[PDB]
């Protein structure tokens, strides 16, 4: 049964090096397009875009469940998917219009919305229940990520640095190339057929509600953007903002169609986590670049920490998180209180400016290790304590909401982000991070 | 000055990428062909294509030095070289037939036979004579290389084994395509004009020796190919010993044409410490499927140790390499005496047969551990030592004799390897290491 494990490994560590791999580049790219005249954005739109790139990315994964569960089949969507994520790739390395380069966001938003919540679907069916097993095959796919995130910028930043943007561009599409050439082709020989809709692929029953909402949600939206634009004209940054305002709507709407006291700022605490994994990619990105020296080695280079540091703590953390129990909910307050206290440390050194020679960058590196350290104590149990409070509020539309924290809380950077490229106001970007452990604090007492 | 360091980084990266990756499972795949009936070859004769194959390549790279030294630029000949390659790996993807399939060798020996000494000249030139650091970057360019050779197994492995060989060799021809997409966007900008023929680039002085060995060595070799024919017929493996001949008589003649007593043993010791080297790409290889299970991991992962001991080993050993000068040739003693003695590791198990549950495969980890320790002792060390006696008998073709031990290594691999793949008669196999430990003790005592 598991040898798809290995070949779901080469699928997802070559899907997420082309993912990773551009994502760490590519605000430096914009920043380029912007210096060269080629894009007429300001560097906190070009710095929000890549904060709605992560929430439009999370919020298609829900779509991609949905559409691959009851219209078109697992194998198929992770197929179609890929290749639709590969040739978003194609449009940045191949075109150069900023227009093309726009184009980009949108296939990779919509295949990895197919994609990433399919090909995980497929691991678990590569086990037909078997209890045990089960869970080590999904963790050594937790490692195909993390070697894949790690080692994209480690090339693709060396790819970007030494030769062109449009090359590492290409270098992240051909990565796609090798994750579709396996999976077509090793999946032939693994794939138990899941290549057509499961359960419901109903017909006469489904008809009705599907074009309701194509009707209803999507003509609804075309009818927003005719508004906006006979308002003034194409509004650049407030079109982000109705981003943001569907990515905070459908889980509000959800919030009060449904109904819980206690859930509530276990929700908000996890998209305020979110919001510090997603910022590592972006703020954190640019103070990288900002108040940090990189005399031989890459900048995008501190994009591969992140998963360094998961696929490290991950062993350490295992025999850790075992003995304790002896001595579930205590361990998400200790959680969004490591984000809190990571995030502190950029105001620390830049209110003291206390460095001398080469001490500087390690600042940054111990940042990250202690935003990871709040990642291993949120992303395990995360999953089982919204799981233990959803029978009481019946578990339909429940289990969706914690993977819906991540297009919240990068939903929530879209808006937040802007107020860290101010330059002149940075210390109080990160003298907000005290309010994450104010607030993770709260957790503690209840 | 040192940028170039991070483009031929990536460009031997993706060489010894797509040549060790192909290389681990080439072995497999011809047996694959042997098996479907498109191979007419026997299991020892394709084992011994295997080592011919790394002498052609080594032979060849003599000749790619000195035809881009003299006649075309170091820059194109690293380029063109690689697309021979990047071509060689499309005849394994590709072509299907043998016959293809052994035109894809001629181009991977033509090819690397160019790239890789070019593109370690090229490391130096970086660095106009800049003393302390020239070592640093060529210690640099060492790593690629390992990181390169290391990590292929386990994306080609895990590609064969869960989709075709095509498909494995497919990710090597991708991964040569990264070499030059980069290197030539690389180069661009970081090279600094060797892009045509430096000294001697000479014109009528060069004419008449150039043309010289057009008909007497080509012209020669092709009269000894109708020789064979016309003796019998296509005879396929006495084509390997005119290859073992031709490596064998090279250095040979250069030998007596140019005479020296302390060499002789030095040189047979290096001949006999490369014929280990490439015999764990085959000989190992093959007792990788024989003697060892692989129930879950795939048994291409072996080739991955060679060069993950040699990046591990090279920290350790940089501080035990200095202590030791206060309390050169001793250390070459050293040496064989670690090959002769991690070979004899073969035949203890294989005569005892002690092992039960999944105690097995740690025997073929120690022994490549063992032999590394024997590289560690010998290709730093080896260099300085030929140099050092060079003055004496003239340093002219005398510096070329270190690399050609690699060729004659293999060479002698060619006709060795085949009495391994006897099977029963495989005890004697390791017996022979024995050897290697008395023929070693000779040269501690001098």
């Amino acid at each position: 049964q598991p040898l798809g494990l290995s070949t779901l490994f080469m699928t997802e560590m070559w899907e997420r090096f082309s993912y990773y791999g551009m994502r760490a580049i590519l605000l430096y790219y914009m920043w380029f397009l912007i210096s060269t005249g080629d894009l007429h954005i300001t560097r906190a739109t070009a710095a929000s875009i890549m904060a709605i790139y992560a929430s439009m990315v999370y919020l298609s994964g829900t779509i991609g469940g949905f559409v691959a569960d009851r219209i078109i089949g697992a194998r198929p969507a992770v197929f179609w998917g890929g290749v639709l994520i590969m040739l978003g790739h194609i449009v940045l390395a191949l075109p150069f219009g900023a227009s093309a380069l726009f184009g980009s966001i949108i296939l990779i938003i919509i295949g990895t919305g197919f994609l990433k919540p399919n090909v995980s679907t497929l691991v678990g069916t590569l086990y037909d229940e078997h209890d045990r097993r089960r869970d080590a095959g999904f963790s050594i796919f937790v490692f195909g990520i993390n070697l894949g995130a790690f080692i994209a910028p480690l090339i693709v930043g060396a790819a970007q640095e030494a030769a062109g943007y449009h090359v590492a561009f290409s270098l992240a599409a051909i990565g796609m190339f090798i994750g579709l050439l396996v999976y077509y082709f090793g999946g032939k020989k693994t794939l138990d057929p899941h290549y057509l809709r499961p359960t419901d692929p109903l017909a006469p029953e489904e008809v009705k509600p599907l074009l309701v909402k194509v009707s209803l949600a999507v003509a609804g939206f075309i009818a927003i953007i005719v508004v906006m634009n006979l308002v003034g004209w194409n509004s650049l940054p407030a079109y982000i903002n109705l981003l943001t305002i569907v990515a905070i709507a459908i889980p509000v709407f959800y919030f009060a169609w449904m109904i819980v006291v206690s859930y509530i700022p276990l929700f908000i605490a996890a998209v305020l986590f979110w919001a510090i994994e997603e910022q590592g990619s972006v703020v954190l990105a640019t103070f990288a670049a900002e108040r940090v020296d990189s005399s031989w080695f890459p900048v995008s280079w501190f994009q591969s920490l992140n998963p360094l540091f998961i696929m490290l703590y991950t062993p350490f953390f295992a025999w850790l998180w075992t003995a304790w129990k002896k001595n579930s909910p205590t361990k998400f307050a200790v959680g969004l209180m490591f984000a809190g206290l990571s995030f502190l440390l950029m105001a620390i050194p830049g209110a003291l400016y206390g460095t001398s020679g080469k001490v500087s960058p390690l600042w940054l590196v111990g940042s990250w290790a202690l935003v990871i350290l709040g990642e291993m104590l949120i992303s395990p149990v995360g999953l089982s304590v919204t799981t233990k409070l959803a029978p009481k509020a019946f578990n339909s539309q429940m289990m969706s909401m914690w993977f819906l924290s991540s297009s919240v809380g990068s939903a929530l950077n879209a808006q937040l982000v802007t107020l860290y490229n101010a330059k002149s106001e940075v210390a109080y970007f990160s003298y907000f991070g005290l309010g994450s452990v104010v607030l993770g604090i709260v957790l503690v007492f209840l």
